[PDB]
């Protein structure tokens, strides 16, 4: 058997703790050399590290459709991974796959119908775009806006958007434009995310909520008031935010990331006073769960690279290398350190 490396969870933050890098630890294990019928050996090209991840390193994780990592036990989440050897069917060798339980490994032998192979021609080459905006995170900004946006051609929104520079908030500003949006303001947290988003993905405008003050920002970028609220963060942005949200506006309530390393419920509630505001404005904010839309995937996927194929979506991506960095890139990820979608390369391929 060869010898391959791993990641697995070495130790819980606690529910009110900041997740580190120590919080995860590598290992070596072996790699039998025989695989089953229905079973393949993949070798892992990339692993995605995503903020829903914070509550599966708590013992519990507050919901159904997520169960918590296990302590000494091999981490898992979205993957990209290329088939070395099959014995499935309907995979052979060379194949593209991916998984949502792709386990944190250089090597794996994985059961056959956990993936799905996927077209390199829909993104040009760039397997990574599969874990981000040609993904998981660019459907949930697509179908989110979709679903819940209630953007109309022949309108003229403001959009605003939490958490603009990250993996769904970059996409789903631009979408918002493709849409028909006519105007569209980020707020994330550093100088160098503004430029990106005015310079590079077209936004509108750019706030950064640390060293600015966003009401006053977003009363000169929104004049009109804003419309269509994506929202990734909530707290205290979120205040701000909906405290200038038009009548019958919508919140796409994406995520609540400031919330994730605190032990609240989720999603949380409104303060009493912004509650208020929203019931008095008949603003909607319904939750959106994007494994709710499995059946969007499809047209989503299409046009998502569609729109990459055309040099109209912008695709923003920050990589790190090796399988020994997943825990330092999730601590970088929660903590603003990538810039759109973090992802990291597990081979030299
Ligand atoms: N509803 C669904 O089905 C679904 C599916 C995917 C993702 N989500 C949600 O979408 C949001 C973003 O996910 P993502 O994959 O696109 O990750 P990401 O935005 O690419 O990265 C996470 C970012 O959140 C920002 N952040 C972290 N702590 C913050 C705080 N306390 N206050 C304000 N901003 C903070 C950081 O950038 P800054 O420098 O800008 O602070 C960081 O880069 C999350 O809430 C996530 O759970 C929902």
């Amino acid at each position: 058997m060869m010898i391959v490396q791993r990641v697995v969870l070495n130790s819980r933050p606690g529910k009110n703790g900041n997740p580190v890098a120590e919080n995860f630890r590598m290992e070596e294990v072996y790699l039998p050399d025989n695989i089953n019928e229905g079973q393949v050996q993949v070798r892992t090209l990339y692993l995605s590290v995503d903020p829903y991840m914070r509550c599966r390193m708590n013992e519990d994780t507050g919901t159904d459709y997520i169960t918590p990592w296990q302590l000494s036990q091999v981490v898992d989440g979205g993957g990209i991974g290329i088939i070395e050897e099959s014995k499935h069917t309907n995979l052979t060798k060379g194949d593209f796959v991916t998984s949502f339980y792709w386990p944190w490994q250089t090597k794996v032998i994985l059961d056959g119908n956990s993936l799905e192979k996927v077209d390199p021609q829909l993104v040009d080459g760039h397997l990574s775009y599969f874990l981000g905006a040609i993904g998981m995170p660019g459907l949930t900004s697509l179908i989110g806006i979709q679903e819940k946006g209630h953007i109309t051609a022949g309108s003229n929104k403001t959009m605003v958007v939490s958490g603009a520079a990250g993996a769904c908030g970059s996409v789903a500003g631009q979408i918002g434009h493709f849409l028909g949006c006519s105007r569209v303001v980020g707020i994330c947290g550093t100088h160098e995310k503004c430029i990106l988003l005015t310079s590079e993905l077209g936004f509108d405008a750019a706030i950064n909520y640390k060293k600015d003050n966003v009401a006053e920002q977003l009363r000169e970028s929104c004049p009109a008031g804003v419309d269509v609220y994506f929202d990734n963060v909530g707290g205290n942005i979120s205040d701000t935010v909906i405290s200038q949200m038009n009548e019958n506006s919508h919140i796409i309530l994406c995520g609540q990331i400031s919330q994730y390393n605190k032990d609240v419920p989720y999603p949380p509630p409104l303060s009493p006073a912004i509650e208020a505001i929203q019931k008095e404005r008949n603003i909607t904010r319904e939750r959106f769960l994007v494994l709710n839309y499995k059946d969007k995937f499809e047209p989503g996927i299409l046009q998502l690279s569609q729109w990459f194929k055309e040099g109209k979506l912008k695709i923003k991506e920050t990589v790190i290398n090796g399988l020994e960095n997943m825990g330092a890139a999730f601590q970088s990820m929660m903590t603003g350190g990538n810039i759109g979608k973090q992802i990291v390369c597990i081979s030299e391929e």
